[PDB]
């Protein structure tokens, strides 16, 4: 406690010796007449290191010292190599900080002694670290690279700097510069290091991939880059003809789609917490990508799939509103007259009448929760919610139905705790399935969400007070009067199943507390889109928002889905003679 | 699934067939040398066509390559006229490829050869489809018109371009040139291409309608074209005088205003689902001629309808608030004891004291709705809502009366159901009425439609309970404290009428639910007008919309009127000397 404190001593720590070290001093102050009256008469240690494990040139060549650097480096030459000894600045050496000051007589003069080009500045304050201002790399070419001095990039590149180097995180030059503030200007130094390649197809710069398996241009959508984004696509899009104001170009379509196998530009785009990223579907090779890959195949697949869920709950719940018998039986209805049960437990089944109807009906509540999980739990093994908590909820749900299921097989008292879970993480995982005038657009989503909360707590409130006494507290004597209280409850006409001389069931005081908040965020949802749409363009901000989640979710449904179904984007390009990927014609209009 | 993944295989099987073609090759690389190596030794196949059905100059005139163009002409000038066999293409010829690229040197070499300016590109491409980025027509003087050329539009003209053409939809060159983005240049060639009309008054150009009956100026409207709607308007205004800053002008208002019949620019962009059709009835001839529509004869005669209409429904429930007798009679009150059926039916009736009363207010509401019927159900066979849904609602109220005296002359004894809709149906309808301090303005509207909601609910709930018995759930025992308790209702103050020991009847379970929902919205309606008006201009959007909605209000009361009210706007132009038009006089200053 703490770290920051003790670089913030150590540069106090540094001046101080600077200060106190007249060689030191006087390579700071370019004092050439005190460094002759020191050099040649009398001896003093030249070899003399700093606070910062620096030398006398070390410190020369911070302050742009040039005179004073090079009486250190005639009467010495020997200081050129001597890179920093301390732990924040192990391994820079003196060529390092006259390229970043951008010196380039001094890079020049070090580079004519013969200075390391390949020295690598592993020092703590040069870590990629949010605790660092700037992150440059650890070679002087890397370094250039980032300052925009193209002078002193090609000045390296003559004497040798291996435009392959990669740093302790397996970055490029070319993964750095991404990472860079200044991006319309890092384009053209981007073009400036590509030149010097090996001018081969294979071993290419563009693709040496990171340490976390990302090439340049893959990095540059995971960060958010639009302008490096838009110009590493130049490089990988063919203008097919040009019929007047129409251009058909053919994107490449490579490394930005799936397989993969995680390694796919729109998995990475989804799962990232960078907000910046999302801009990246939004570009011209991208947004043609997702839009085609969501009219077909994509929206008809998520109704599909989501009216079989729609029957899958209603299943669910027909075998709820029609729950075992019986009567109490029990005389402890006379003692703590507070309790109200009408308790029913089994069994007592099968009995078969029309009892088989929700035996097959509990079975395929059973097959399709072990399916549900057979689809999730093998997921979560190889977690960001764009993209709505469905996945949180539909294995939860699937986790109270076979808890039901363990529930029964025992006959357990408690069925009613268990299985009124699952009612509303059925139904209200619903409303997810919303993703199928933007006043009216927004409000079409109210009306499916309110009516699918009102279906998950009215099926919950009927099942809470459909073992108690209807005769007190009678809100919820059968479904259709459930289902209607349930809605005046939901607009707060009604003031709320109330009673105290009565001992209402552990659940509605929990159940009802629950309806009671998202009954109220829906009622708040809706206001914040019947004036967030009009008030602003923020409207768009409510938009990609949504349609970042339709994107979310399409790259959902082409994980599981198999091969068969849902062809690969784009046309193959074996026979015709493009090889062997995989392109997108997309023609645009210009005015 | 799908076709434009077709032509995006094509389009990559064509750059497929040039690659291999050598012939098409050389024709798209411009390969001078190449294509007479090819054509002298050894003959190859010149009416080569390729993937599209093109030939080798189809190619050369793609590829702006006039070298390689005119060398396919020299040695084979036969394939000038070939047009794309493809379907995509079907008619294209080198001409049409040559106009679009504006390649002057190639169309004055194709004009020397004679090629044909008439020839129609009938192909797939060249559809007026949403998935075609561009529309430019058939013929190759429309494709000169459309890329704004004006040297080949007349160089087209002098090899005889007939710009009476029309193409496969019946548009002129005319019609196109308005469904084009650039409005502000496309005036411009518009002038162009009528200087060389035959000049005579009879079979003029501007007149020439498309195939679905528009003119050039009426599609300008319909399309909502308000650089081309103004400056078509030039042609048809005439300025009396000038008296200083004034300007006395006279506008032409012919194909602007009925009969007709459907043809009629107002109803037009009434019924359009174009929303940028809408800004053309502001503009400086039109927004004059409904505003005067409007004050006279459109204002009062809504409102003298309007209180027609308001006496119309108030003797409806003046018949439904007295409605039949008789007590229960039935012991059936001892079974079943969740009922509180006190039914009353008839008849019974005659017997007549006051029954003569509601009998000749009964006759009133089946003359009254036959009317109804015999002024909208022949309306149907000749349906946009801009402009309310109040003829929705009116045909379904009129058809509830008569399904209630269907519902009478059987006794049945759900008179309750029909009825009861006929009272919101009809009460509800009147708030659209509300067409005749913009905070205060959608106040006032507010007062207006929440007035009318609950003298359709309070009627109705009255109805709902005037037979159920008043001990429990005694809201509504009379007329007016059932108006005070729907008025309480409508503020959610009252806990709504609530009772579960007793079986209350089925349309209350569904009208309550109906008013809950039409509060909040005319509560949520409310909050957007109080703050919508403020926050921002969108007080504009907020306000044309309903003015939009009076000028629809407008146009329906001028279609079922008959001529002897409601004259004709502007003043005739039969002695006085202008003939036979009616022309509105209209004097703006300018600052
Ligand atoms: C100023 C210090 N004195 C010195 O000789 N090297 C240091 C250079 C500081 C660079 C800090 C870059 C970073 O924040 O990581
Ligand atoms: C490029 C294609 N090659 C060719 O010879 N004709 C085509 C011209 C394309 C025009 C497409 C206009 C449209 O979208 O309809
Ligand atoms: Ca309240
Ligand atoms: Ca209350």
């Amino acid at each position: 406690e703490s770290w920051a404190q003790s670089r913030d001593e150590q540069n106090l720590l540094q001046q101080k010796r600077i200060w106190e070290s007249p060689l030191l001093l006087a390579a700071k102050e370019n004092n050439v007449q005190a460094l002759y009256k020191l050099l040649k008469f009398e001896g003093c240690e030249v070899h003399q290191k700093g606070a910062m494990g620096e030398t006398a040139l070390h410190i020369a060549a911070l302050y742009d010292n040039n005179e004073a650097a090079q009486v250190l480096m005639e009467a010495a030459p020997e200081l050129v190599f001597e890179p920093m000894t301390s732990e924040l600045y192990e391994g820079q050496t003196a060529l390092h900080i006259a390229v970043i000051n951008q010196n380039v007589n001094l890079v020049r003069a070090l580079l004519a002694r013969g200075a390391s080009v390949s020295a690598r500045a592993t020092g703590s304050v040069f870590h990629y670290r949010p605790h660092n201002l700037i992150y440059y790399g650890e070679h002087p070419l890397s370094f250039a690279a980032c300052v925009g001095s193209e002078e002193i990039v090609r000045l390296l590149i003559e004497h040798g700097a291996d435009i392959r180097a990669q740093d302790s995180l397996g970055n490029t030059v070319l993964h750095i510069l991404i990472l860079q503030p200044n991006k319309t200007f890092a384009c053209q130094m981007y073009n400036l290091l590509l030149s010097y390649d090996g001018g081969d197809h294979l071993k290419s710069l563009e693709l040496v991939p990171n340490n976390q398996g990302l090439t340049p241009f893959k990095l540059a959508g995971v960060e958010g880059n639009i302008v490096m984004f838009q110009h590493l696509m130049q490089k990988r899009k063919h203008i097919q003809w040009t019929y007047g104001p129409l251009t058909s170009t053919l994107y490449d379509l490579t490394e930005i789609d799936s397989s993969g196998d995680d390694q796919s530009l729109l998995e990475l785009i989804v799962t990232t917490k960078k907000r910046e990223a999302r801009q990246i579907l939004d570009q011209t090779p991208v947004k043609e990508l997702v839009s085609l890959k969501w009219k077909r195949y994509g929206r008809p697949y998520f109704c599909v799939l989501g009216a079989i869920y729609v029957l899958y709950i209603i299943c669910f719940t027909m075998c709820c509103v029609y729950r075992p018998l019986k009567p109490r039986i029990t005389n402890r209805t006379n003692p703590r007259d507070n309790t109200l049960l009408q308790q029913k437990l089994l069994q007592e089944a099968y009995v078969t009448p029309k009892d088989d109807l929700r035996l097959v009906g509990e079975l395929v509540s059973i097959v399709g929760a072990v399916i549900i999980l057979l689809v999730e739990i093998p997921d979560i093994f190889r977690q960001t919610i764009l993209g709505g908590p469905f996945h949180v909820i539909i294995v939860t749900y699937a986790f109270m139905v076979l808890v039901t299921m363990v529930m029964r097989l025992t006959n357990s008292d408690g069925e009613v705790v268990p299985m009124s879970f699952a009612l509303v993480l059925g139904w209200c995982n619903v409303m997810y399935f919303a993703r199928g005038k933007m006043i009216f657009g927004d409000l079409m989503r109210f009306c499916w969400q309110m009516a699918v909360v009102i279906l998950g707590f009215a099926s919950a409130f009927y099942i809470i007070f459909q073992t108690e006494d209807p005769d007190e507290l009678g809100h919820f004597y059968d479904y259709p009067m459930a289902l209607f209280s349930t809605f005046e409850l939901f607009l707060t006409i009604i003031d709320g199943p109330a009673n105290y001389d009565v001992d209402l069931p552990f659940m509605y005081s929990i159940t009802y507390a629950a309806f009671a908040i998202i009954a109220t965020l829906l009622m708040l949802n809706l206001l914040i889109a019947m004036m967030g749409d009009t008030h602003w363009r923020v409207a768009h901000e409510r938009d990609e928002l949504w349609r970042a989640q339709v994107v979310a979710t399409t790259v959902m449904l082409e994980r599981k889905l198999p091969r068969c179904l849902w062809p690969r984007s784009g046309i193959c390009g074996r026979e015709y003679g493009l090889g062997d990927r995989w392109f997108l014609r997309v023609e645009d209009r210009q005015d």
